[PDB]
């Protein structure tokens, strides 16, 4: 659920559309539909570029994309709509005919988009890219029916230019320069380590230093014969300086190549640190709770923090005794630090983690990071048993 976190955001949305939706109505009232639904495609496109204002703006980037999401339904609805009271399927002018493809282009994309879970991640990027093409034509289309009245000194065609600008700008930058320029943070691979049967542990060096919090993610690149060059999110495992570590476990066909191919001294580039699950940042009594490969965020802290400076309670559930990882680093961490405390769950043996006896101290943070589901159930539980407890949890998907 939003909170004041992300207030900046969504009042910047709704600025936008008020400023907009006075505009036209002071204008060109009987463009007040698909205008609007104009702002809300720039907006889109704005919403995508994962600069570090927009993570300030909505506090996450899971929450930048739920927004990116309302936006680009409340766009393709506004646009239905003025398709519906303007014309039909196909226009006798080319500038209609423009919005009809650019509509078209825009329905199919949404409907891949949100019914294409199952499709390779790449494939369904590259159909997702197709957006820019429908937004041009939408840019014609409007450009062409709309003459002199949107190229003069008015409030009207200043508004409508900064807004298809901006949302230009904002697409060719996340779609051709974004993996080509914002990622300045160039290393080799130094070593690997495989912890269990399916979890591997990767060691880089940096030509720069690296600046991150425990429990920050960044986005990595490969560059080695046989390997995609995509970028995927990993949560940072530790490292400080030039040097950076990442735990991977084996969750698809990339992460099954970093488990059984990877090399090292392959060529790696980072972008930067997301993320707003900072550790260091919450209260002096903590809770964290992780699932499986959710471990990794704070494994980062505790190899940062040889002397522990909070009270901490951390509830480690994993499947089997072959599932875990770091049991050692773990134990030997409890051992030097009195505070921290330390409950190994095995689900296939004691059962499933629970917090309705299990206490919460008073004025604490909880911290989460495993599958979803076990993480809705266990807000629930912690939600009942004290209301205000602060929790925070970081999700390993954008869609
Ligand atoms: C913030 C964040 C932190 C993460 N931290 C870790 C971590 O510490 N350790 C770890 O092992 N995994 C982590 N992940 C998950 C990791 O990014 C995925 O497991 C991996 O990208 C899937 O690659 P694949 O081709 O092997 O899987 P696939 O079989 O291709 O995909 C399986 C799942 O991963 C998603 N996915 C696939 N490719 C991408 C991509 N390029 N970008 C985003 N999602 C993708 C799919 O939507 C699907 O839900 C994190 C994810 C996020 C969002
Ligand atoms: N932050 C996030 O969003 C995270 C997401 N994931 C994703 O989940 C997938 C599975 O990864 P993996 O690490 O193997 O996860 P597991 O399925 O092994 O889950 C880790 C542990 O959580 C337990 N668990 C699962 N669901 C619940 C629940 N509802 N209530 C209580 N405990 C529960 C499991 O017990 P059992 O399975 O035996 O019931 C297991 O011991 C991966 O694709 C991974 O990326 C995982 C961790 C972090
Ligand atoms: C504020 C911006 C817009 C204005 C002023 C505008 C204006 C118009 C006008 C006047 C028509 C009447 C058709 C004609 O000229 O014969 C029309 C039709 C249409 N517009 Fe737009 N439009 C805008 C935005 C958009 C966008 C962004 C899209 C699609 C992405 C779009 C899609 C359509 C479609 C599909 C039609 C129907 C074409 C037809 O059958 O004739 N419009 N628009
Ligand atoms: C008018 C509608 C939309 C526009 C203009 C738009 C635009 C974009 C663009 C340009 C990107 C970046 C693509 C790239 O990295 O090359 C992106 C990413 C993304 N879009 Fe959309 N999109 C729209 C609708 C949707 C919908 C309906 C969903 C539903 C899930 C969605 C989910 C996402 C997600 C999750 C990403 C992140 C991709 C990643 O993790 O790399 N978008 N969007």
């Amino acid at each position: 659920e939003f909170s004041m976190k992300s207030v900046k955001g969504l009042l910047f949305i709704i600025a936008s559309f008020i400023l907009t939706l006075l505009t036209w109505m002071n204008t060109s009232p009987q463009f007040m539909i698909p205008g609007l639904a104009l702002t809300s495609l720039s907006l889109t496109f704005i919403l995508a570029t994962r600069l570090p204002l927009l993570e300030s703006w909505f506090h996450s980037l899971e929450k930048v994309y739920t927004v990116h999401k309302f936006t680009a339904f409340l766009s393709i609805i506004l646009l239905i709509f003025h398709n519906f009271s303007m014309g039909g399927l196909w226009g006798s002018r080319l500038a209609a005919q423009f919005g009809n493809l650019a509509i078209y282009i825009f329905a199919s994309i949404i409907l891949v988009a949100y019914l294409g879970k199952y499709i390779q991640y790449e494939a369904w990027r590259w159909i997702h890219r197709l957006v820019y093409l429908a937004y041009i034509l939408g840019l014609f289309h409007i450009y062409m029916i709309m003459g002199n009245r949107l190229l003069t000194f008015n409030l009207l065609s200043f508004l409508v230019g900064s807004y298809a600008l901006l949302g230009l700008l904002a697409g060719f930058y996340i779609i051709f320069l974004y993996q080509k320029i914002s990622f300045p943070y160039l290393g080799k691979i130094t070593h690997l380590k495989r912890l269990n049967h399916d979890t591997r542990e990767i060691q880089i060096h940096l030509s720069r230093p690296f600046n991150y919090q425990s429990g920050q993610f960044a986005f990595l690149k490969i560059f080695q014969e046989g390997f995609e060059s995509a970028p995927h999110p990993f949560s940072i495992s530790g490292g400080h300086g030039q040097t950076l570590y990442f735990t991977v476990k084996t969750s698809g066909d990339h992460t099954k190549n970093i488990y059984d191919n990877l090399q090292a001294g392959s060529k790696v580039t980072l972008d930067r640190a997301y993320g707003h699950m900072i550790i260091e940042e919450g209260r002096e009594n903590q809770v964290w709770i992780a699932g499986g490969i959710g471990i990794t965020p704070f494994i980062s802290y505790i190899r940062e923090h040889p002397i522990l400076d909070k009270q901490v309670h951390f509830y480690y559930s994993f499947r089997g005794d072959e599932n875990a990882v770091y049991l050692d680093l773990l134990r030997n961490y409890a051992q030097k630090n009195p505070n921290f405390e330390l409950h190994l769950i095995d689900s296939t043996k004691d059962g499933y983690l629970n917090f309705e006896q299990k206490e919460v101290p008073e004025h604490a943070t909880v911290y989460m990071c495993g599958p979803i589901s076990m993480m809705k159930a266990l807000a629930k539980q912690i939600k009942k048993q004290n209301p205000k407890t602060e929790l925070i949890y970081e999700g390993f998907k954008f869609k």
